């Protein structure tokens, strides 16, 4: 008979997957059952069937785990390179820990800046700085949060800054917040599913099931725009082509068609957006340019890009929308130039599938269909990339499908935990739970509070923001315990203030010029991730030491070993002191992770890591303790600060993750009563909502958002109950999703002014005379229907906004600009103005970018399905799959070349090469752009030269170091190459 | 003597164990008039314990052990916060959950450890 069941007596454990942010639930097998004598060892992983977003299902990255958790390249034991060496020299944790302390010590006492030239403290140090691991834990978010700005650093900064930043910077202005609207099994109630600027069947394949299921059962089009026919056009209903960087034109182009056939939700936009608000007459906009540009500083006053004020000081309003200033004719008149010739000239789409696209898009302008839009990296990363998610956020205004169950903005995130990470402020100058640093300017709490506290700009309006106060004074608290009270302005002066934002692309060309002396890499891989790789490499080799935390060997980890091609350098001319530590996966640790539609899961530890590896936390706190006890007892600059911070773990050098699970989710430092006279809160406890949170010192919470996470009643966030009462999907529990465990963002607008639901059959919330109930925990407070009381809580005007007064950087409207390496040489709408205006370019990088003339083909870079980043190399499972580096290119480039399927080739940019087997197919082909023929080749950036896939070359090898004006993510999807066989 | 068993010839575990725990006879208040317990119910501890014919408990020490939260012997959460091996969840200790008999004197007088 068969060979018996494999886990019938082995130790079943639940956790999360590590890789992408759908958050699929993962059941892991253990060989020994927990005795003391037998240690754990993970055999196998499979599919939780109970998870509601995976149902049991794994992609083929969490299919296959077990390969990268017993990867024969797991680090085991610290090691260090010394200055000038070929080699790793094993040393101790203990030997790590103090000579990386000594180091810091004495780069921090002699770079610190505790005043600035204005006189007024800033307590930041510069020239040492941090990349944090989106992959990781909340609990080592925190930890990692904690020992970064105790020690004032200011470049600190994750995942977030080349991948979603452009979406925090263009949702939150038009929504409120940056998050992804709704949440993966909600896609399922699409009437129309949108898959432009993602390639989600290959991105988030396990999340794309409910597109399937919204597909195949309740009968939705699926559309997919995008430069190649990928594997999600294989399934979709409407394929369309368009070229890299040119979507602002074509949803540009939507927005005009909406507006031309009426295909908007009337009442929706007439009162849930700023379409009736006045702006002012001096606003304007003209060949490219918007009024206020300063041409020498390359950024615009914004002075114009405001609303016009009444009597009271609120926004001027016509709600019959005929005044020429209201919001809504100036966008009229704004997209007016996008046409369907402009489109097709500027983006290559034929006029007949944009024609599809836009009458499938347009039906859904009724108020009982949705469409919903899938999108990330296509979008995100370009110099317009927070503008291309301004377009389409406005489409989904127009068609009145914000806070619909299958409608909203799923804006796919990445890492497991990157959302995690964006929301516990691990970026240059953020603070958990979204709060920021103190600027520089702002030299007392007061100032600090008012610049962070918005005013209303419209009256009876929720303008939650305005609590601001209590969030950062519980911040303060939870940060400083009894060493943060009124007297001392809850520590405020302890805290780093920024003179600018340090985001990676700068804080490199600062290495560059040697003004960076250390740098620490957790779970982050720049040399394979950052942009222009040659320059990345040159510019680490200045650093005098770096600190690289993982639970496997990266290539940044070797930056200075000779790869050959891969990695010709001369470690003998490299003086970097190199530590690498070996760190816990997923499966080796309990904690948390914010998947992409927020929900906070909690997973369980399956194994013990192995070797000497240890912890995220632990590895922190021993670097930490030994730091501090060195200023104990010798003094130093910026001492208070540091010594400041607490650390208050029952064992300081192993802090648990329910610590600090707790910590962020906040606790009451006194007994706290309501207006009443009753008891809400008793000293001591867990705090159950942020509204709980005082301004007095008398609460405390290190991620306001997270209140609720984990309270009197419990861990929420390891709640199990599937329960899906409604039918739509929604299972409020099944772990805990912020804020306030509110599933779908905006809910608010998923009824009318008169409080009925805009489809009967999708009620999300609904008024019963006193408070809005339902099927979703209402995104609203208690405003009656009928009342002026706008759906968007955290807009100060209470709207979705159609024009986004002065917050972005480059206009409150879109506006079509070129990649910076362009194959038309030229941008059709406006010559005299190409690329984006206000976009940072440094001299050095400027040297360093190609023409069309040497390099005329687009380049740009994405994922495929069997790989996760240069991770899954590691993991003989997924080397299987796709063993080997190769790049696409079409049949008429290939036949012009002379390449034949399968042959050699290399592609180069101005930066560098990379060589690898080409791929020819039907699947690329050329447009017509501009009156040329335009071409793109296609590099997939799985590769490398550490791993067990066949060998390769870094794809960023070939990208510019340019990025979005407002985050400055890097233009990696949108450049220029050239190819020739090899 | 009483032998007040449902069955008087099948004296069950879990009454004699509530017998040890003890019991409150008539409803008990606190200095400050605050119900502590109620006629009927299991004491949680052997502070509730009086002179004056109002409670019942065949062993004082294992007040605690079996009340109105439960039989607290049967309680299996291994865990151990401090790292230390103190586990309060395992089972139930006397007296009142201890572990370490005279911990006062693991601090100075000053209650420094
Ligand atoms: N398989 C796998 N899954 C992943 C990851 C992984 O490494 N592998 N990484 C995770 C992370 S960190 C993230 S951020 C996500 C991102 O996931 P996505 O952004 O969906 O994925 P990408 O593969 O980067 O590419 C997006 C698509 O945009 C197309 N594209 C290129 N330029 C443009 C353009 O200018 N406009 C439009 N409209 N399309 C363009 C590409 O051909 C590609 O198919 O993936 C996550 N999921
Ligand atoms: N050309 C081009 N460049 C890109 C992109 C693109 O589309 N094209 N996309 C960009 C995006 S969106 C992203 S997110 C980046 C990602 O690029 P990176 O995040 O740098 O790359 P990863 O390979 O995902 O590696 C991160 C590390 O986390 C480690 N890790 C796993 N678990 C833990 C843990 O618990 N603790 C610690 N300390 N480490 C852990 C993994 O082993 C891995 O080495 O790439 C970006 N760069
Ligand atoms: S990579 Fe994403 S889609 Fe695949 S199993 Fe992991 S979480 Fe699910
Ligand atoms: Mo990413």
């Amino acid at each position: 008979q068969a060979r018996n069941y494999k886990l019938l007596r082995a130790k079943e454990i639940r956790n999360t997957c590590t890789y992408c942010s759908v958050g699929c639930g993962l059941l892991m097998y253990s060989l020994g059952d927990g005795a003391k004598n037998a240690r754990e060892a993970i055999y196998h992983i499979e599919g939780d069937p109970d998870h509601p977003v995976s149902r049991g299902a794994l992609c083929p990255k969490g299919a296959g785990l077990l390969d990268y958790v017993n990867s024969e390249n797991r680090l085991r034991y610290p090691e260090y390179r010394a200055p000038g060496s070929d080699k790793w020299q094993r040393i101790s944790w203990e030997e790590a820990f103090s000579r990386i302390a000594k180091l810091m010590k004495a780069d921090r006492d002699a770079n610190f800046i505790e005043k600035n030239e204005q006189g007024v403290t800033v307590n930041r140090w510069l020239s040492t700085g941090m990349l944090c691991a989106s992959g990781a834990s909340n609990e080592t978010g925190m930890l990692t949060q904690k020992f970064a700005r105790s020690l004032g650093m200011l470049a600190v900064d994750n995942q977030a800054r080349v991948x979603h930043g452009p979406t925090v910077a263009s949702l939150a202005p038009t929504f409120g917040r940056g998050a992804m609207t709704n949440h993966w099994v909600d896609i399922k109630n699409a009437n129309v599913v949108m898959v432009m600027g993602g390639n989600a069947a290959e991105a988030h394949p396990v999340g794309f099931r409910w597109a399937m299921e919204a597909k195949n059962n309740n009968d939705a089009t699926l559309i997919v725009v995008d430069p190649r026919f990928t594997r999600t056009a294989s399934v979709a209903d409407i394929y369309a082509p368009i070229r890299s960087g040119t979507d602002i034109t074509f949803l540009s182009g939507v927005l005009r068609y909406l507006i031309e056939n009426n295909k908007i939700n009337a009442e929706y936009v007439k009162h849930y957006t700023n379409a009736s608000l006045l702006v002012r007459d001096d606003f304007a906009f003209e060949d490219g340019l918007f009024s206020g540009y300063d041409a020498e500083k390359r950024q615009y006053d914004k002075s114009s890009w405001n609303y016009q004020l009444d009597e009271n000081g609120y926004a001027k309003r016509d709600e019959t929308l005929t005044h020429p200033r209201c919001v809504w004719n100036l966008l009229k008149e704004h997209v007016s130039r996008y046409t369907p010739d402009v489109v097709e000239n500027i983006c290559g789409t034929p006029k007949a599938d944009f024609l599809k696209v836009c009458e499938v898009l347009a039906s859904t302008s009724a108020p009982d269909r949705t469409t919903t839009f899938l999108y990330a990296l296509g979008w995100t990363q370009h110099t317009v990339g927070a503008q291309n998610i301004r377009t389409m956020a406005m489409i989904q205004l127009l068609l009145g499908n914000m806070g619909m169950a299958g409608g909203g903005v799923n804006a796919l995130r990445g890492h497991s935990n990157i959302q995690g990470l964006t929301d516990l402020g691990l970026l240059s100058t953020s603070l958990p739970g979204y709060l920021t640093l103190p600027s520089e300017k702002q030299v007392d709490l007061q100032s600090y509070l008012e610049a962070n506290t918005p005013k209303a700009t419209l009256a009876d309006q929720v303008n939650y923001w305005s609590n601001y106060p209590k969030f950062f004074v519980s911040l303060m608290k939870s940060f400083y315990g009894d060493a943060a009270q009124k007297e001392n302005n809850w520590g405020y002066d302890w805290l780093p203030k920024w003179d600018q934002t340090y985001d990676v692309i700068k804080y490199f060309n600062m290495m560059d010029e040697g003004k960076v002396t250390g740098y620490f890499c957790q779970g982050f891989n720049p040399v394979a991730s950052f942009p222009d790789k040659n320059k990345v490499v040159s510019c680490l080799s200045k650093l005098k030491y770096m600190v690289v935390i993982d639970p496997l060997v990266t290539e940044t980890s070797t930056f200075w070993q000779n790869h050959g091609e891969s990695n010709d350098v001369d470690p003998a001319s490299i003086q970097t002191e190199v530590f690498r530590l070996p760190s816990t996966c997923f499966a080796e640790e309990d904690g948390s992770i914010a998947n992409s539609g927020r929900w906070l899961q909690w997973h369980w530890k399956g194994q013990d890591a192995p070797g000497e590896a240890r912890n995220d936390g632990e590895i922190l706190a021993g670097i930490y303790h030994h730091l501090r006890e060195l200023y104990q007892s010798e003094g130093g600059k910026g001492v208070e600060p540091l010594m400041k911070m607490s650390w208050n773990y029952k064992q300081p050098h192993e802090p648990q993750s329910d610590e600090v699970a707790k910590e962020n989710n906040g606790y009451a430092l006194e007994d706290l009563y309501d207006a009443n006279g009753v008891l809400i809160a008793k000293k001591g406890q867990l705090l159950s909502s942020f509204a709980h949170l005082r301004d007095d010192g008398t609460t405390a919470s290190s991620c306001w958002i997270y209140t609720g996470s984990w309270t009197e009643q419990g861990n929420q966030m390891a709640n199990r109950d599937n329960s899906d009462p409604s039918g739509l999907g929604n299972t409020l529990g099944w772990a805990w999703a912020w804020p306030l465990n509110r599933r779908v963002l905006y809910n608010r607008a998923s009824a009318d002014i008169n409080g009925k639901p805009w489809d009967p059959k999708r009620m999300l919330i609904q008024w019963n005379g006193s408070k809005w109930t339902g099927n979703d925990i209402p995104d609203f407070g208690n405003a009656a229907p009928g009342t002026p009381t706008g759906p968007f809580i955290m807009q100060p005007e209470g709207m979705g906004r159609l024009f986004a007064i002065n917050k972005m950087a480059e206009g409150p409207f879109p506006e079509h600009y070129e990649p910076i390496e362009t194959p038309l040489g030229t941008n059709p709408l406006h010559p005299n103005v190409v690329s984006n205006p206000v976009v940072r370019l440094y001299e050095q990088d400027a040297l360093r970018m190609g023409k069309k003339e040497q390099f005329p083909y687009v380049g740009t870079t994405y994922r495929l399905t069997e790989h996760f980043h240069t991770w899954t190399k590691h993991a003989l499972l997924n080397a299987i799959a796709q063993p080997e580096q190769f790049v696409e290119i079409s049949e008429t480039l290939a036949a012009a070349k002379g390449i034949n399927n399968g042959d050699r080739v290399t592609v180069s940019s101005k930066r560098g090469f990379i060589r690898a087997v080409a791929v020819v197919t039907r699947r690329l082909k050329p447009l017509n752009v501009n009156g040329q023929q335009v071409e793109t080749v296609g590099i997939p950036i799985h590769w490398g030269f550490e791993g067990v896939a066949r060998k390769g070359y870094i794809a960023n090898t070939l990208t510019p170091n340019v990025g979005d004006a407002n985050s400055q993510t890097p233009e990696y999807k949108a450049f220029l190459v050239n190819i020739e066989k090899a």
